[PDB]
């Protein structure tokens, strides 16, 4: 009853998890939450933010042991944009910067806490780039 409005799939580390909208302690419980209101797929920074792990168990913690060069697939089932992982950092919560678009870039930026521990102030940031759009059929859904 959060309605996603998507799907993400990073196959290296096995995780796959619903897309919703905003950043609601739900959303963030259940998956990737958008962590900005005008963002789309495929466009400028495309940002989202999961918890490390909840009372259930791990959630965006694979984001750790994501490799330069995965590939991050997310979907609106209209269309399915990959992206190649650029970056991963480990870098302070006041570092907004990360999830403004980048002027002539399409990218990915996955954001979670560096630990479970309370009051953690460092976040684990995945970036990517946009490698491919394609329609959302068959071959491209299976992965979801």
């Amino acid at each position: 009853n959060l309605h996603p409005i998507g799907k993400i799939a990073i196959t290296s580390v096995h995780l796959k998890l619903p897309i919703l909208k905003g950043l609601s302690n739900d959303n963030l419980s259940a998956g990737a939450g958008t962590m900005k209101a005008d963002q789309k797929m495929g466009e400028g920074n495309y940002a989202l933010a999961g918890h490390y792990m909840t009372n259930q168990g791990i959630l965006f913690s694979p984001l750790k042991n994501v490799q330069t060069g995965d590939t991050v697939a997310i979907t609106n089932m209209k269309k399915v944009y990959t992206y190649k992982v650029t970056t991963k950092q480990i870098v302070n919560e006041t570092q907004v910067q990360w999830i403004d678009d980048v002027a002539g870039k399409k990218l990915i930026t996955l954001v979670t806490c560096a630990s479970p521990t309370e009051g953690e102030v460092d976040r684990i940031i995945v970036q990517g780039e946009l490698q491919s759009v394609k329609k959302a059929n068959q071959k491209n859904l299976k992965i979801f």
